[PDB]
């Protein structure tokens, strides 16, 4: 990672705050001026956390792709900490369908799509497993370009720090994972695609939640009876096919990524579907 001088750092505006810290809009000198976001280590922390937060920003920063948020650099030696990146003017892409419901056409939706698959083929190809691919970890920018991210909402601290029991290697999202690697822990670049055809039904819903009308376990036991996603409305039938593929439960069926981009542009680029 880049250590960036704070005099070429502003912040201006809050977008949000938790436990973690908090995370600005801003600008940057690189030398005009652009504009990023700026996440910070909450004060106080602990070495750990420290480590943890740097050196998450060490591994975005290994990545460098168009469908990728890119790491400007990190204020590691001043405080507050900070990462800075990229900055995504439309935010999160479930919150962003939910306040765009029905206004995009299905070509535009299918081009976000073919994004996120393009960004997750790179990391693929980098032998990086995401493990929490979610439409709530694609950022979109202003000409609705769709990229992946990991800000770490699996990550968050809610264990007690005496307890004698801890949560280690984070939490799962139950709702995005392949049952493979809800039952033996085993992420690979297949458990990720099943990820992605969940994805693809959250933007094909425009950001409905995955299983809503039922609890965790609900969740688990409806899909090794077979269960899967229902077709949303107006979704074509190659892209729901596409997602019945990604929900195969033999990992070794599953297209691969690149499989998955190649599928999309040939649609895109010949409608039908
Ligand atoms: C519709 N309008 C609503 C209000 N408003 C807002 C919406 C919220 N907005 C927003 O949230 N923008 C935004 C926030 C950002 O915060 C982040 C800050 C940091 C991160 N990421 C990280 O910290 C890490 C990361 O993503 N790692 C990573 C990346 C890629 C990988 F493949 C793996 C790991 C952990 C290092 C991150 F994913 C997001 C980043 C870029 N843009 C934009 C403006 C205008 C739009």
């Amino acid at each position: 990672t880049t250590e960036i001088h704070p005099s070429c750092v502003t912040r201006q505006k809050v977008i949000g705050a938790g436990e973690f810290g908090e995370v600005y809009k801003g600008m940057l000198k690189t030398s005009k001026e652009v504009p990023v976001a700026i996440k910070t280590l909450k004060a106080g922390y602990t070495e750990k956390q420290r480590v943890d937060f740097l050196g998450e920003a060490g591994i975005m920063g290994q990545f460098s792709h168009h469908n990728i948020i890119r790491l400007e650099g990190v204020i590691s030696k001043y405080k507050p900490m900070m990462i800075i990146t990229e900055y995504m003017e439309n935010g999160a892409l479930d919150k962003f369908l939910r306040e765009k419901d029905g206004e995009f056409s299905v070509l535009q939706l299918v081009g976000m799509l073919r994004g996120i698959a393009a960004g997750m083929k790179y990391l693929a190809n980098m032998n990086y497993v995401h493990r929490d691919l979610a439409a709530r970890n694609i950022l979109v920018n202003s000409n609705l370009v769709c990229k992946v991210s990991d800000f770490g909402l699996s990550r968050v601290l809610e264990d007690d720090p005496e307890a004698t029991y801890t949560t280690s290697g984070g939490k799962i999202p139950i709702r995005w994972t392949a049952p493979e690697a809800i039952s033996y822990r085993k992420f690979t670049s297949a458990s990720d695609v099943w990820s992605f055809g969940i994805v693809m039904w959250e933007v094909m819903t425009y950001g409905e939640r995955p299983y809503w009308e039922l609890s965790n376990h609900e969740v688990m036991k409806a899909i090794n009876d077979g269960f899967r996603l229902p077709t949303p409305m107006d979704c074509p039938s190659a892209i729901y096919q596409l997602m019945m593929q990604c929900w195969q439960q033999e990992r070794a069926r599953r297209p691969k990524f690149a499989d998955i981009v190649s599928i999309l542009d040939k649609l895109i680029r010949a409608p039908d579907s």
